[PDB]
């Protein structure tokens, strides 16, 4: 029977959505390291994911087939998952904003994103999600056309199809959904490419520094030095130290290149052994002046890629799960002449949306390493409090 597989899966998902996200909250709370403000919103997301696994899913199973209830009451069952959805779109929105305010402006952050302003941002969304989510209950419903005073609750017969498309989807979801991927797919892409270039330069001058020490004639030296001077110049304009004022950075490269030129001058003059002797100085010159920034830059990007990629995946799946259900509501509203999407497809669109509140923990398990071994960290944190 298909109906059992539905309720079987519906309950199965509800279990994971609860257990998965509840684990996140323990790690976010038990583990001290995972207590960064960015996880404050991770909790708001997991809290909404928990509410979906507890209340939303049962509410869905019931309205799946309809039921007799008041119009002012049945809107809760049908339009409660709406609040949890907008809350998610608000939580992801914050994490996307919290991560951007730290990638492009790592300076004015700890004075810009305090623990208190964050706590207020979350509540203002839930009360605004309750407002956006439970909007049809203010007096925008189709329960006009059971017992005395009760109306047949079936969603599409109660929820205005123009509220799910124009407002909920377009304004409250589609706008924010596109807003986040377009930014972090670029940040993840620009960073992805930028990190690759920075390494090819560090490796090309690190490699060509060796070809000079073990070189035969003056040609090999003149050619490597040229390739080195290319990498240094490329790296020079590629590693801005955030923050021309107070930059002991442009001086660094100009000390390095200054010796590459003296070396090319040596090689060009046919002084190979004398030119390769200056190559060892370059190692010392690289380690002394430039090595500091090469590493500092390669680290900042490894965080941009891992964070944008992570946040992109979270938002990526969130948009990949909630779109089919919104696409149907669009193909249904803009083409009333089209046959309404079949239940077997409608059901499949509802079931998928419930999964988004399950992947988040899995994503964190496949991405956040701290959250991963956080159990062994909680244990050790307790056994240590014994001597
Ligand atoms: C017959 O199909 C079902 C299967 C399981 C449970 C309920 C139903 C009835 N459909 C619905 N309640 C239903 N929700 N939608 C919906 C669309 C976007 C966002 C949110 C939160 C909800 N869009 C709908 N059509
Ligand atoms: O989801 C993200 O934005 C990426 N992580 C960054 C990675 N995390 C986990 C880790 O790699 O240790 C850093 C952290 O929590 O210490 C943000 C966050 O920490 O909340």
């Amino acid at each position: 029977m298909g109906s059992s597989v539905y309720i079987t899966v519906e309950l199965a998902i509800a279990v994971l959505a609860i257990l998965g996200n509840v684990l996140v909250c323990w790690a976010v709370w038990l583990n001290s390291n995972l207590q960064n403000v960015t996880n404050y919103f991770v909790v708001s997301l997991a809290a909404a994911d928990i509410a979906v696994g507890v209340l939303a899913i049962p509410f869905a199973i019931t309205i799946s087939t309809g039921f007799c209830a008041a119009c002012h009451g049945c809107l809760f069952i049908a339009c409660f998952v709406l609040v949890l959805t907008q809350s998610s779109i608000f939580s992801l929105l914050a994490i996307a904003i919290d991560r951007y305010i730290a990638i492009r402006i790592p300076l004015r952050y700890n004075g810009l994103v305090t623990g208190t302003r964050a706590k207020g941002i979350i509540a203002i969304c839930w009360v605004l999600s309750f407002a956006i989510g439970l909007t049809p209950m203010l007096g925008w419903n189709n329960c006009g056309q059971c017992g005395e005073g009760q109306v047949a609750c079936l969603f599409e017969d109660v929820v205005p199809m123009n509220y799910m498309v124009y407002f909920n989807f377009f304004a409250c979801v589609l706008v924010p959904l596109l807003l986040m991927l377009g930014v972090y797919l670029r940040i993840f892409l620009a960073a992805r490419r930028q990190l690759a270039d920075l390494e090819d330069n560090w490796e090309t001058l690190n490699d060509n520094l060796k070809v000079i020490e073990k070189a035969d004639n003056a040609a090999q030296v003149k050619d490597a030095l040229t390739k080195m001077r290319a990498a240094a110049l490329d790296a020079q304009k590629a590693t801005p130290p955030k923050l021309p004022e107070m930059k002991d950075f442009r001086h660094g490269f100009d000390i390095l290149v200054g010796q590459i030129d003296d070396a090319l001058k040596l090689a060009n003059e046919g002084k190979v052994k004398e030119a390769q002797a200056a190559a060892e100085q370059l190692k010392t010159t690289r380690n002394a002046y430039i090595q500091k920034y090469l590493e500092r830059a390669r680290s900042t990007l490894q965080k941009e890629v891992h964070a944008a990629k992570s946040l992109a995946i979270i938002v990526g799946l969130f948009a990949l799960c909630w779109l089919p259900l919104h696409i149907i509501n669009c193909f249904t509203f803009f083409c009333p002449d089209c046959s309404h999407a079949p239940l077997w497809l409608m059901y499949l669109a509802i079931v998928l949306s419930h999964t988004n509140s399950v992947v988040n923990p899995f994503i964190y398990a496949y991405r956040i390493r701290e959250f991963r071994q956080t159990f062994r960290k909680i244990i050790r944190s307790h056994v240590l409090r014994q001597q």
